[PDB]
């Protein structure tokens, strides 16, 4: 029912050009498409051979995206299911996954940039929860970016999600102690990885938690630990972090909270000259 919304292209009016994302059943291609001159959009296939399960997950994604409409969400253009391989066609995004394009532009990002690159998603997100959906993988690897510096959420499905993403193990750090401990996704647990997310942008792609090993992150969030504050990081942003990860779902934000407070910062942007405190983890002396 849900393919239904979805347009179905004709693979002559697609031309796959540069390789952008690969796995064993499929690959991502930058391309142009010509229904106006042509178009670049991304292309992901499934090669043949897939399984039924395959089929399902596959189009699954074209199906769920179908239904959304929003400007920080990926938008879909198309499917084509009639000839093989089968592929998804999306709007392309220029400057890829977040998470990469962070670590490939260390400061180069004004604080306020940086803050509209989060109330962008926060959008994306709050939309999503108010459709009932419930992404359970948010991180900046799964978030696009544009030539408008406009952030999108990306990586749709059922148990695709979270069985195609190499983080997931049998990602913890970025996962709410309850979908952890008894397998409660919900769009709280969301706000949690969001406020992760926060984090990974203000430090510029750092990893959460360094090197500590999973069973590390869960036993010192559990003792009441939490992520220390980024550098120059403006106290409203981390006072905001810190609490999409409270320990009770109740107590922490919604999206519609954070979106709320987001947009206001940007409106007034010199409340995020206020720096909360960064404690440095090097001493230097100098006489
Ligand atoms: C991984 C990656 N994607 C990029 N753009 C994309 N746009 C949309 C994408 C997408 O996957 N659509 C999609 C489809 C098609 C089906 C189902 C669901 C979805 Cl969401 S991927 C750009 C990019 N690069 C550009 C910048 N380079 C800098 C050098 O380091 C690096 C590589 N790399």
């Amino acid at each position: 029912a849900v393919l239904k919304f979805t347009t179905e292209i004709h693979p002559s009016c697609v031309t796959r050009q540069k390789v952008i994302g690969a796995g064993e059943f499929g690959e991502v291609y930058k391309g142009m498409l010509k229904t106006k001159k042509e178009v670049p959009v991304a292309i992901k296939t499934l090669k043949a051979g897939y399984t039924e399960k395959q089929r399902v997950d596959f189009l699954g994604e074209a199906g769920i995206m179908g239904q959304f409409s929003h400007h920080n969400i990926i938008r879909l253009e198309g499917v084509i299911s009639k000839y093989k391989p089968m592929m998804i066609i999306t709007e392309y995004m220029e400057n890829g996954a977040l998470d990469k394009f962070l670590r490939e532009k260390d400061g180069e990002f004004s604080v306020l940039q940086l803050v509209g690159m989060l109330r962008g998603i926060a959008a994306g997100m709050k939309y999503l929860a108010n459709m009932n959906y419930v992404h359970r993988d948010l991180a900046a690897r799964n978030i696009l970016v544009n030539s408008n510096l406009v952030c999108k959420v990306s990586d749709f499905g059922l148990s695709r999600v979270l069985e195609d993403d190499p983080e997931a193990t049998y990602p913890i750090r970025w996962t709410a102690p309850e979908a952890i401990s008894y397998r409660k996704f919900t769009s709280a647990s969301d706000v949690w990885s969001f406020g992760i997310v926060m984090w990974e942008v203000m430090t510029y792609g750092e990893r959460p938690y360094w090197e500590l090993s999973n069973h590390e992150v869960m036993k010192a969030i559990n003792d009441g630990f939490r992520l220390p504050t980024p550098m120059d990081c403006p106290s409203a942003i981390y006072q905001l972090m810190m609490q999409c990860w409270q320990q009770e779902r109740a107590r922490r934000p919604k999206f519609a909270d954070i979106v709320s407070i987001l947009d206001k910062l940007i409106r007034a942007p010199d409340s995020l000259k206020t720096l909360a405190d960064f404690d440095p983890r090097v001493s230097i002396r100098l006489p």
